[PDB]
């Protein structure tokens, strides 16, 4: 304890710098009554040795106030492949945020942030392959290519292989993602090998009635692992020629780790996309246990994801730079990733034609996916033509042409504009003059 | 959604009945001012369907925080492989993104219900204390206490030095198991350690004349990387492989790490470690999952032993993880031969509770993870792990402890060492005892 577990005359320039320490940021309370300083020495101790060699987790920074204490864990603490060479998420967590987040002398504790050194960092997997394998397909540059539009099949559960496959045809139409929602697998009533070469099928027609490329993203999670490359395989072996327009999903968060790097291995020339299933009390309103959603994601790029489920409503924004960039500043740290591929946010809501502008100019890019519901895809003429007028607002926003003079051109977009009435006074205002009328 | 998703007319004796539906009971708080009622039925939209088959709410009670849902085993997803039930699928659908949710505060699951025909589709153990048992050459029905501990300090101690803490530990002791982390690590590789961890074993075992355990822990990221360590894990230990655990964290690795483990070495004692878990499993926790569903949820998965406690959570948890009838603070289940799960308790426990905690409890079929319950006796941890066993054969004989304690000197002792316990649990100690 105490003088064993806490340096405070460390300055986390030299830490960063040194390259030898992870450091974590926690807002953790001391139990009623107990020392600040005297429980960041228990708490750093109980994630490090028990009962110094660089192998103590010494708490570099405290802020009694804020309830903010900082700790640096020498690289050497975790674990690392027999096999590979190659560092693991499992390793880290349960050094950082293991039974550490059980003690009886805390009143709650939760990460908010950690630093990743080159030795350590360079250890990890990173992903594969991204957005950028998306565009590739989609006939995009690879570089900067763009919104990806998408949907999720509601119902959620209770299509029939047949109905399923029509919803998606249907909707490839004006559209270029669908991703099989949560649960879907195979139920007794829709099983998955009679509805994934059904919907195989969708791909192709759909692709020939429209001459574009279609994208479909089916979930494979499973709980054995064998059982997740079974379905890895039954279906990009099903799709065929279009084997490398499936992308393949795993629940990360309630199939754990040893599901997301088994895709991630198996198939490292496919999109793994992780679905943020359900954070809650972990990554929440600020449940004071575990860790955040800036934290989560930070760590699945770490892990190998290509793209996962971000955000709709510091932001959204933070993570999503700290997920695509070279080069990111967290809420306590900054990160480089000496090359390591992004992993691309994949942005659910449903802005509209009208909104989506400004999404893009906030954000200061378009490189995501969007899983819109089939509200954003809402419109007089419909769904195709709604889903249609989200790639229109895309290229005028990316060629710089004003909305309103593309959309004069650009009918879908145009009939938009009525579709959403409301909004367009508001963001622009004369857009029946310039013709709606 | 409301009058598609509710019908509280529907008998929950009639669901179990019918042995076709998976009934989830919670503890939920609509948010601002939505309706209960509605809330439960977005709830059970928001799960199921949302657009039996559908989620149906059949018991609501809007004063105590409770709503009970039937979702239909049809909506529970199967291998295509083995054609079994995963667990993936009973979290994602009662659990999930269900989780998240506006108009909905907090929610957690309470209790489950697994139906005959759904339960029957689990992996279930494989394994359990019987292993353990049948090794340290005991009756494999009521076989009792286990003597354990981690091997401490957590970190730090060389493959060497890590070995001989261990062999120390077995002249007094049963079980040794590796810490939440030890692995890998550059100055303790795990091949260097378990192959002198192996010696230690075999050296112990000779001098004592016992068969002694180790849990090894392959935690890992790739489940090939898992399977490789338990694979040089039990060919290091040769001969003495039947001793060995194989200790999974399992709420850190997930469900795929659990079943990596239960699948590949179906021979051996998965021990599922819950390093973390206080985050959604808190007891302070509005959001996630109780004890009592995260340890009844590994059984099914296939835990052989869990660490369960050591203080409805327990007494009803420890009940639940052996009986082949358990009752949960609301559904009763009925597990039809599925192997038990031991609970694994730690903490320190001297031997001076272990006599009416075995009384509570009523068997003593369970691992004791020690720390000062051992570490902790004046005479050294040796002669504590030593205290522990001569407590448990007194508590199994009918002899009643003071009485033991005097033909036995680590049991005479340990009084002698938590005399706050002796005091307070045995009265008049000193003096029976005499000195």
């Amino acid at each position: 304890q105490s003088s064993r577990y806490v340096n405070l005359a460390l300055k986390e320039e030299d830490l960063i710098a040194g390259g030898e320490h992870v450091l974590c940021a926690y807002i953790m309370k001391p139990k009623a009554g107990y020392g600040y300083v005297a429980t960041a020495a228990h708490f750093a101790a109980e994630s490090s040795t028990g009962t110094t060699r660089g192998v103590d987790a010494l708490v570099y920074e405290v802020d009694e106030a804020r309830e903010l204490t900082k700790i640096a864990y020498p690289v050497a603490l975790f674990d690392r492949n027999i096999t590979d060479g190659k560092a693991m998420i499992a390793s880290f967590l349960t050094l950082t945020m293991g039974n550490n987040q059980g003690m009886g002398d805390v009143e709650y504790a939760k990460m908010h942030d950690f630093y990743v050194p080159e030795a350590y960092r360079a250890l990890f997997d990173g992903p594969s392959v991204n957005i950028s394998a998306l565009w590739k397909v989609l006939g995009r540059p690879e570089v900067d290519g763009g919104l990806v539009v998408g949907t999720i099949i509601k119902p959620k559960l209770g299509l029939r292989p047949k109905p399923f496959a029509e919803a998606c045809h249907a909707f490839w139409l004006g559209g270029d993602f669908i991703k099989n929602d949560e649960p879907q697998g195979n139920q007794p009533f829709a099983p998955l090998r009679d509805t994934i070469a059904l919907v195989a099928d969708a791909m192709r027609r759909a692709q020939d009635e429209t001459g574009e490329a279609k994208l479909f993203s089916a979930n494979i999670t499973a709980d054995d692992p064998f059982e997740i490359i079974a379905r890895g395989e039954y279906v990009l072996e099903t799709f065929g020629e279009n084997a490398s327009h499936v992308a393949l999903l795993v629940d990360g968060y309630v199939a754990g780790a040893a599901a997301i790097t088994t895709a991630r291995r198996r198939f490292p020339d496919n999109f793994l996309h992780y679905h943020r299933a359900g954070h809650g009390a972990v990554t929440s309103p600020q449940s004071k246990r575990g860790y955040t959603a800036f934290v989560h994601c930070k760590m699945a790029r770490l892990q190998g994801a290509s793209g996962i489920h971000t955000g709709t409503m510091s932001s959204d924004r933070a993570i999503a730079y700290m997920l695509t960039q070279d080069e990111a500043q967290g809420p306590f740290y900054r990160q480089s990733w000496g090359g390591m591929k992004a992993c691309t946010p994949i942005i659910s809501g449903g802005m509209n034609a009208l909104r989506m502008p400004g999404f893009f100019e906030n954000l200061g890019n378009a490189n995501v996916i969007l899983t819109a519901g089939g509200g954003a895809f809402g419109h007089i003429d419909g769904p195709v033509a709604g889903a249609r007028s989200l790639r229109q607002a895309w290229q005028a926003w990316r060629d710089g042409v004003p909305v309103l003079d593309y959309a004069r051109e650009h009918k879908e977009l145009a009939r938009a504009f009525e579709s959403f009435p409301g909004d367009a006074d508001q963001i622009y205002p004369g857009w029946r003059k310039a013709l709606g009328v």
